[PDB]
């Protein structure tokens, strides 16, 4: 049973909240350790530490275990989940906003009007399926809670769609080499989530 390398459907069907294990685990480790850490996404962790900790999961999907940080931990800990999260999304099959999403996506940003953008987003959004729908989600509001602490991190919006966009959305059809469009997609998708993606749940009864 292999996690990385295989679509994003043929993973959730062993989760009841469709997000695979390994992106809920990743999320959790930055989330808790690493939303203050300067350069998070944008430091690349060592290639070598990135495929030996992929491969131990490959193996077995046990082996997410391992992406809780051993204590004491260490700045390139945190770095290397950060890689391999990116890794994850790099390495599946199809991005995570499909292929087939292109040439809405391409009308999407023509759209000068940011409320009539934001609502076409909001469609192209609502009608994932299930898979993409909620592991899309789940990486938007760990990617905005990461701008929340920019005052840290030091990463602009700008640089985490430089880092993020061309592993999550699909390239320009019309132009294999622009970089510029699933960067600008990248940038609707975090502007529309609020809209787009009902609210995580809130824990506090004191």
């Amino acid at each position: 049973f292999k996690t990385f390398g295989v679509p994003l459907e043929s993973l959730i069907e062993f989760e009841q909240d469709m997000v695979p294990a390994i992106v809920r685990q990743c999320i959790y480790v930055i989330d808790k350790f690493g939303l203050d850490q300067e350069g998070i996404y944008r430091k690349s962790a060592n290639v070598l530490d990135v495929s030996k900790l992929k491969e131990e999961i490959d193996k077995d999907p046990a082996n997410i275990s391992m992406i809780l940080p051993s204590k004491p931990h260490s700045d390139s800990d945190i770095y290397l989940v950060g890689s391999l999260l990116k890794t994850f999304f790099a390495s599946l099959p199809d991005s995570v906003l499909p292929k087939a999403l292109s040439s809405e996506i391409k009308v999407c940003l023509q759209i000068e009007d940011p409320t009539t953008r934001k609502n076409f987003m909001h469609g192209l959004i609502y009608n994932l399926p299930d898979a993409q729908y909620w592991t899309l989600r789940a990486l938007v509001f760990h990617l905005k809670r990461v701008l929340a602490h920019e005052a840290q991190n030091r990463m602009n919006l700008r640089a985490l769609c430089i880092i993020w966009g061309p592993t999550i959305a699909p390239a320009n059809p019309d132009d294999a080499n622009d970089v510029n469009f699933q960067i600008m997609a990248m940038e609707v998708l975090l502007e529309v989530s609020d809209q787009a993606f009902e609210p995580e749940l809130e824990h506090h009864h004191h």
